[PDB]
């Protein structure tokens, strides 16, 4: 009970970059005539998050230091990193001719394994970050200047001057979108395009070395990053996060010249993008944010008995459920009693919080009971003259279907709780045809990025068949599903709806 | 009680590469011409391998900073390396000429000594590794720039950049399969190919120097890797492990060019792979994910007394057995009783687990017996009105029988327990003729790759004699033994039968 | 009790290296015109092994961590590195001539002090060591390139490669021999052979210089290695191990060419081999692998009164003896009783180990006495209704006489006890003329190598004379001796018998 | 009580250099020309060693893991170095001419302050020393290569190799004499000869360089080292030691060469060898080894009350003597009693040591007395029905008269206690003219090198006069002298009479 309590759990990523997807130009003016091939193998994503929901200080203790807020880590650390990204086990590659003459589509790279973390609106601020801000190390400068008294006369007065940094392979850069987001960046700095990969510069060889493509370029990179944030001591609402496990996939390439052979690289290499996004909607009345652990109030009447409460006032003894944190009080350093649930309002024996005194039925000096400033008859149990329900985890996490772009609103379901499509040959703008909500107890939403342009939630199919949406004018095809109401949501950016969450139990 | 619980246990790791696998061609284009020899004498592999099921939090307690999962380490660390790989003992070559004209097949070296940890299903996942993702060190770079004012008049500008980095003689290289598995591959990238081994440019000398043929490459190498994996709280299910203790196995080359006689190194040098594989099958459900370490409900009543329980409800007072997880119970922080056995249900006085109350016989407040929210008389012991059952180590072993490779899938032993092998001269597919599966203690599956392709169980000899396969088309011989049903597993790939697992006791 | 018992001994090591056996060639074609001198002046070997018995793990504690095992080391460290090797006492030599033609027989260096430490079988298995495998230590690589711009017009490119890493004088070269041994080699490879010890390359003045000859080559050099073995849980059996303190005693040459005098040093120096071998035969039934300590059952009838028991079962209270490892026992987490002599079977109340109950007499809660799940009058003693005896330290160590090398196996002492030798003017085989075994208590077994071939017991002068054994073909005299039957042991290699191993008390 | 024992006393150490010794030749042929001057002033010797006799190991515990064994410290550490060797304050010399025509015999300096440290016979052994053998550090080395492409055209290929190692001024070669002994040489590394103390190359000016003739070749250096030993548990006798402190004195030589003057220094300089040699005889069966602190049996009948006992094994009430180490008694683990004199053998209830339980009187559980498994009247004391006597402390030393060379035995004096000299004009041996050896409470031996050969005792004044010795055929004249029977010592190496010792008290 003297520790800060959390909220730990792992929010497990997967997303495997099928081949039609990896499917690139194998050329730059010669796409056609080179045909189109693979250029990631295995291509799997597993990132294994460590997203907390934490406080930064204790409660009731007078002598503030450190600042109270709301501290949000969706963060990586050393015990959790994660399998890693893939595009290929192995640099494979094929030389092809002209019809630059030469191309060497080697298997994908990725110029940063970039993370954006995003919160919409307000109610809460960014405080820190792991790297500390773009981290800068000491540089060091040397100047030499000598003249030499030669006789053989001679008189030379040479000055140069030297400059040290240290570069990383993959080092980071941090972008901080706004007061409630920040987004890192490993971009290549080091050997950083296939300019730099070049090993020679004046017979026909593989021109791309393997060494200086790094293991962590192209087998594996695990993520390492904290985002730390902030808001007022009594903020109440909901924001949807945005987790972003998100690469750069591109195709090495390297070409010659007409002239000496030069390798030269192309700086206007097609670096594709693929992600997988990760949304956890925050609760700020959660009870992980009391700083004190609950102590339930003991019945000795029936098998059964924790007092589960409503927010009428009156009190019934009943059964105990252990997520339910309305059976069980924190207790605090003014002596009264505060309930787990909810410590922005408290127990009160006279109501809302204040610094009263009779609210108070403290522990026995010695044993373990509880006394007055429980008589009662087993029939009734009421109030007349311990254990932990631990709600300080979080439920099943349910995935998103589509993309996450654009401006967010929540919907309010109708009072039918019908899914209008309002979209035909083009997605325009849907909202809360008719879709029953009941019945259906596996989702598959099958879609992609339509053919008109976008990323976009082109189809959703409704297994008991209401078929919602276009497949013949559909894209690269990224299927989901979700397994199973309380409400619905949707991100459409401008025109275009893409992403939906279900948000159930 | 208060410490983490695990299940400790090497994995006895032997292989010997007979001089019959080890014999390769002692040229490239004359292996005809000359001959046949060994490259590995007394090449024996032992990698003591350090398995551990473990988990990553404890029991009952509030306040979860660090997410429940289960940790799976299959790893090398100070304590457990075993001796190690051996090809030969000192560099052992001989010169042959023409019938490149020079060949030194010197005695063989490795290019790495990879590691393949795969589990084939999705039942788990893969946290962290112990190189901590692909290893980066911070590089530097230096740029000096300078002009001279010379009189004797001279004056020139020279820049030249410099790059540092911190290569390694067998470094690592870290590639991750996909969400429940990862490969080791320590690639040489310091004096890496025959021709980085080479020694002078531009007489008839030995030109393989043995200083930078280091002895981690011919000597002994020990394994140092780790791998923790993850997966849900409450997941149940069965998943085969194949840990791999694999080199790459390669004899040196080096020839001349008919010029100055210069030593060419052979970058397409034949690397056989050899390898020794093993397989834990691990069930979720063991008693070592509780958290909390068992504590037995005395009997006063006669000698041999702790509670052997079945699944059906009802108590019988019985003898202990270390082994048998349902003699003892959990203790929990809500103050229940959970059996050891079986922390995914609990012991109800009333049952599928809740928060009930009467769920307790908690210990006395004082000396060591048991209260009430254990009067039986000595004819019954039955309910009315501490020591370990040490159940948190694995049984013995069973080794795998040929190779493991291709999909695997678990076959239903038939009614009959007939094993039918449906292969003739060429092997198709077996399966559960037909062999009985009683009187024999002892299986000696003689087999290897079969001629016409791939690694199979070319032949099982069963003897009390029922040889169900092949032995006249059979190449490289490893054959391996089994002493000693529950059932039985297959490794069949495509359509080639190689593995073999029996599950005892 | 709470800590790791062991049994620690220091093995005592002598050799003298006696002129005789010094001498050797003193040039390379001119051996037998330059005479034959000694090499090596007070050439004593003395290295005191640190050798103790002991396991990895406690006992009867759930939550194995560390897996259970049995280790061996046969090690030195820090506080036990004996006086060490001895060649000369300073850098000796002598001047020759033709009759290369000169040499300069410089006193003895070596260019290893290999360590061999073999166990035959696979009762056992190898885990760790101390170099942990061969080190390997980080290297750098430094690229420079610049351009010049010089008007006086001058442009020079340059590019240099740069290459670093860390040599020793005398560096570790660990050699794996199989699942039970490791062996440990200095190999020179700073200053490595003769030619490296040159000084100029281009007067009579000596050319082997003092100052590169280290201290650690010729005036002595101490032993630094741990080795650490492993065997199962339950693994009974003897396996007789060679330690070895071995060196490779060599003269130095040089000589110079008729050309320039250039002093060329010889890499066909003859490195003779000489050694010295120690063996201690183990029991893996011990005590000391229990892993408590024992704890003897109090007697207050007699004077001298610990229980003495048999393997029968009856109990009889006599005499204390201090290595009787039956009259003390082990006390378990368990609860019950184990004997000090046997952990492997146990005190039963009822008989073979399980979890039985009434095995228990448990101390007094409070004063130091025995209580029931010793009353017994003064007459009997018997069962009816604390001190160490340490055997945790090993007895007297008996040498070998002669040379180990070859396959081994135990001799059975025939029923007269007669030592059989089949050899004449050649040695053929030994086994057990008639020798009887009784009224000797010192053996002089005065041998050597024999002149047709190998090291061989050439002799066996047994004193009251029964020689058994042959003295006029018989090269450089080894002479030892042994004080003082059990058994015997042999340890002829394929036709020659040259080991011999006698166990008493 | 609880912590390791030891006996610690410095041994003073002091020798004057006096001018007749010091008193070397001026030149290296011009001896008789440029007469004979002193080259060290002010030369003493003080070095004061820290010797101690200490054991290993405790006594009575189970779970032995330091080998048990008699550790023999004679050794320098940061607490006790001495003032330091001394042979002139500052560089004195003087120039000489003909009659190489110049030289500089300056104030000399020491090649080695070499320390013997000897053991005649195998009753102990050598265990470890402090600069943990001869000290190696890691070396580096560095390879460039590269090429430029000059267009001014220039195409160089340049390769270097690089050596780095640690030399010191005065570095430690340590040579181990057998397995009881071990000597420690700081020759000279840096700026070693008088070739290396060379300033210039190719005018009269003193060419021997102050800076780099450290001060710690001729101000003062104190000794560092340490050596450790080892024997057999159960083992007895006597071993006479010799510490040495000793130096290689010798004057600095620089000529000039009839050429340019060039100063070559001189290899084959006269380095004198003077000492001063530390012998203590060391008895194996010291109460320093019983690894418990003696405790007294007190006796309240009579004032001076500690039992005072003899080998017969009557106990006798008498007075306390604090070296005495028969008045007090260890305490073991076993319960038992152990006299403070003597743990080989112990005290018996019932003799020899052994196992048994009436050897008890244990203390009382609470206040400080002694129970039963002393009641006795005043008037006898004896047996019926705490303090130190630290004898932990070593005598007063006795110095040795002569010198320390060659083969050493122990004369049995004879019943008449007459002292033989069976010399004359020649001395050729001594033995125990008759010499009475009574009423002399002070010998002056006052002696040096005999004119015939080497150092012996070459005069015996016996004052009351007994001038057992001839003095007209004496060399430089050493001086000692020993203030005060129970027997006598001799050190004649083969046929010259040099050492002798008296043990008194």
């Amino acid at each position: 009970t003297n520790t800060l309590p959390h909220v730990a759990f792992y929010i497990s990523v997967n997303r495997a970059i099928s081949d039609e997807e990896c499917t690139f130009n194998n050329s730059w003016l010669w796409k056609n005539e080179k045909g189109s091939r693979p250029f990631c193998k295995d291509a799997n994503i597993s990132l294994i998050y460590r997203v907390n929901l934490e406080r930064s200080l204790q409660a009731g203790i007078v002598g503030s230091a450190t600042p109270d807020a709301k501290i949000v880590r969706i963060s990586l650390d050393d015990d959790s990193t994660g399998a890693g990204i893939h595009l290929n086990d192995q640099l494979g590659y094929r030389q092809f001719g002209a019809s630059y003459f030469r191309e060497w589509s080697t298997d994908a790279i990725a110029q940063d394994y970039r993370f954006v973390f995003n919160a919409s609106n307000n109610k809460a601020q960014i405080l820190k970050t792991f790297p500390v801000d773009n981290i800068n190390e000491k540089f060091e400068r040397k100047e030499v200047s000598g003249f030499e008294l030669g006789v053989t006369a001679r008189a030379s007065y040479t000055q140069s001057r030297w400059l040290t940094y240290n570069t990383q392979d993959y080092r980071i850069e941090r972008n901080a979108k706004n007061a409630q987001a920040v987004s890192f960046t490993w971009n290549r700095q080091q050997y950083a395009t296939a300019e730099s990969l070049l090993n020679r510069s004046t017979v026909n060889t593989y021109p791309v070395d393997v060494n200086r493509i790094s293991p962590l370029s192209y087998a594996s990179f695990v993520p390492k990053m904290d985002v730390i944030y902030k808001a007022s001591a009594t903020e109440t609402g909901s924001t949807d996060f945005i987790i972003d496990s998100s690469v750069n996939i591109r195709p090495i390439y390297n070409g010659a010249y007409k002239h000496h052979q030069f390798y030269h690289g192309f700086e206007d290499t097609p670096r594709r993008r693929i992600t997988k996004s990760a949304s956890f909607t925050v609760d700020w009345d959660h009870p992980v944010f009391t700083g004190g652990r609950p102590v339930n109030l003991q019945l000795a009447s029936f098998n059964n008995r924790c007092i589960q409460v409503d927010a009428q006032g009156r009190l019934a003894a009943n059964t105990c459920d252990s997520q339910q944190s309305a059976q069980s009080f924190i207790y605090d350093q003014l002596g009264r009693y505060v309930s787990a649930s909810n410590t922005k309002l408290c127990l009160d024996g006279e109501q809302p919080c204040n610094q009263n005194l009779t609210q108070r039925w403290e522990w026995r000096k010695g044993t373990d009971e509880l006394t007055n400033v429980l008589g009662h008859d087993k029939q009734t149990g009421e109030l007349g003259l311990t254990a932990y329900t631990d709600v300080f985890n979080a439920q099943e996490s349910s995935p998103i279907l589509g993309y996450t772009q654009g401006k967010m609103n929540q919907q309010r379901v109708g009072q039918d709780h019908r899914l209008y499509v309002r979209a035909g040959a083009a997605i325009d703008a849907l909202g809360s045809s008719s879709v029953d909500l009941s019945g259906v107890k596996s989702i598959t939403a099958t879609s992609g990025d339509f053919q008109y342009g976008g990323q976009q939630l082109v189809a959703l199919t409704f297994t008991y068949q209401q078929t919602v949406g276009s497949k013949a004018y559909v894209t690269n095809a990224h299927e989901d599903r979700f397994d199973l109401i309380t409400q619905l949501k949707i991100w459409s950016d401008d025109w275009l709806v893409k992403g939906v969450q279900f948000d159930l139990n």
